[PDB]
């Protein structure tokens, strides 16, 4: 996957008119957009074929797979149907689980992305002791794509040192989670960035200085 | 606790509305909760839980397995609570923060939140087994009243019930499509969740019917 800027919005507003909103502020800057539960549980799945018809950027649907192996086939189907180019799937619930999702995306011609260690503090309790061998099993299943936590940097370094140079990483918690955009990406591929962006009281220029912080990175 | 009649609740995972419908009607006289989750939600809209209340007596749980940081589970729950549903599915791996914040919509809302302790698929034995002890302590600890503990695990969802307490409220997924057995399970839970074993019948209500015949002595 080829994100523009190393940028990826996280489109977490509520409101069909206010995210359509700000997304078109932030065009210029972003090919990339995660829409998650918040947005689709509020305006529908019909959000995603209206965000392609709008701007044609890709799609991940973040929506942190996390059921039996029935019935993650079923959401994939589902969310793929709606015209999402990728999906994030949590990998807590283990192997089988993320293999429904892994034959429905390759049914589909679409990628899954393994959640391996999440950035808020809970995460320490359980997700963080199970990462690196959640991240293996990723490798052995043959997972591709990977999210690891901006905020904690020596545990992104080591994520990306499982998963190898050529898997794709991307990375959430930067911003308002405390995570920095140009440390994250010594590690991770592409920076998602959700309220730093979509709260600020001018979107396009708080996107604009994300980038600048990090030219040299691109 | 909500009074599940029959102690058995519908998991009606159908895609298609009108299948869905039929389903859930022709049950109706059964089964007064049904759990309604993603596969349904992500195909037919939020709006299928107003649906549902508008063409069922049934109470709606919501299983979402929110699975998210603090400030998105909010949101969910958020978003879930004020399309009607009676109560929402979350997990426990994500840590307590991340329960909090649902049990916290769940308060200002005044609905349920009902934590996943253990799952009943092979997968669970992976990670989640060995954190589903520490997660049922956590969701003691946060003052958590419904559980899920699965079926298929007898001597899994036996500890579960006992460090959540008789008073808690557990009901359990796994049962008949996974291998779990509706009157073994109803040792440990309130309620037992099936779905295939009802909807993919021939006769839905034939198969609740004689799914209920065979617990009546537990009822
Ligand atoms: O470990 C994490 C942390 N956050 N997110 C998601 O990434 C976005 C972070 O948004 P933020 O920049 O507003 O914190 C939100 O959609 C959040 O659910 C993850 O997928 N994984
Ligand atoms: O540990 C589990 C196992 N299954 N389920 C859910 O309960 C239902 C089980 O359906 P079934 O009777 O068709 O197996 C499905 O909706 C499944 O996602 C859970 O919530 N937790």
């Amino acid at each position: 996957m080829d994100v523009m800027n190393r940028l990826i919005l996280a489109m977490d507003l509520m409101n069909r008119d206010d995210a359509l909103r700000v997304t078109g502020e932030v065009r210029e800057y972003i090919d990339t957009v995660k829409i998650g539960y918040p947005l689709v549980l509020s305006e529908g799945m019909d959000i995603i074929a209206e965000f392609r018809k709008r701007f044609g950027c890709r799609i991940i649907a973040d929506f942190k797979v996390a059921d039996i192996p029935e019935t993650n086939e079923k959401i994939c189907r589902a969310t793929f149907k709606a015209g999402a180019d990728a999906i994030i799937v949590h990998g807590f619930p283990g192997a089988d689980s993320v293999r429904a999702c892994l034959n429905v995306a390759e049914e589909m011609g679409r990628e899954v992305f393994l959640s391996t260690e999440m950035s808020h503090p809970g995460a320490e309790m359980f997700i963080q002791g199970a990462a690196d061998e959640i991240a293996r099993m990723g490798v052995d299943l043959g997972v591709k794509n990977y999210v690891g936590p901006s905020t904690r940097p020596e545990r992104l370094s080591r994520l990306r040192e499982i998963i190898g140079q050529d898997s794709f990483l991307i990375s959430p918690g930067v911003g308002a989670q405390g995570g920095d955009p140009g440390e994250t990406l010594r590690f991770a591929d592409a920076i998602i960035v959700g309220r730093s962006i979509y709260l600020a009281d001018n979107p396009a220029a708080a996107a604009a200085g994300i980038i600048e912080s990090i030219k040299d990175l691109l």
